[PDB]
């Protein structure tokens, strides 16, 4: 749960029915306009990963349309919004409960891009910061919200460039994790997919393909 000032992860905080609700709507919305593509840049580097966004598109920074195909970004659903402020809401109260120094919270999030990051089970993304954002959003701490579905995820993070100095903690399917505040410039990434560790009932359920789905949540 609480992984320092800012950062707090929720296991299984999305539930069955929303796991898998998630999962259709980005099948959906994946195979159509403005759907997943292979980006030819990431900041970290980057292997077996496809990409699109929801609501502001992000480019190699952000804008309305992707400039290779000119295609708009489908919005973000409502579903999902909402799910991130009570994944931020849920954070706030075990921030306050946790309090023995200051109270530690975390700003609300409004957020007009969702990252939808499709890993196969060699995927790989190495390590940067969230850094493209305004600047007010960055100074404000304003937070990043990621939800994780299917096979999990080592998922490095750090204060700076250099693997030798990250932690680690496992993303496994349900499992979202927040950091703002004064972890808002955080150093991540994502080291490895452990293969055959997504749930059989979501893999079942949803017709999910071996890898794992990030939604990445910002502004
Ligand atoms: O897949 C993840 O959990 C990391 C997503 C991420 O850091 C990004 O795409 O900016
Ligand atoms: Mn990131």
């Amino acid at each position: 749960q609480y992984l320092r000032p800012g950062m707090v992860l929720l296991k299984k905080f999305l539930k069955h029915d929303d796991q898998v609700d998630i999962i259709r709507r980005c099948q959906k919305l994946g195979i159509g306009s403005g759907g997943f593509y292979t980006p030819g840049y990431r900041d970290g580097g980057k292997l077996s990963l496809q990409m699109m966004c929801l609501g502001k598109n992000w480019d190699p920074s952000y804008g309305d349309t992707r400039p290779f195909d000119g295609a708009q970004p489908p919005s973000i659903p409502e579903v999902f919004s909402k799910i991130v402020k009570d994944a931020i809401q849920a954070s706030n109260e075990f921030l306050r409960q946790k309090a023995r120094n200051d109270v530690e919270e975390l700003p609300p999030l409004s957020p007009d891009i969702c990252l939808v990051n499709f890993y196969t089970s060699s995927g790989k993304l190495g390590l940067h910061q969230d850094k493209d954002e305004t600047k007010p959003s960055l100074h404000k701490g304003l937070p990043v919200v990621s939800f994780s579905l299917g096979d999990t995820a080592e998922f490095l993070y750090g204060d700076v460039n250099d693997v030798d100095k990250a932690s680690k903690v496992d993303l496994e399917s349900g499992d979202v994790l927040i950091f703002g505040g004064k972890s808002r410039l955080i150093f991540h990434g994502v080291s490895r997919i452990k293969p055959k560790t997504a749930p059989n009932w979501l893999t079942d359920e949803a017709k999910l393909r071996p890898g794992r789905l990030n939604l990445t949540f910002r502004q």
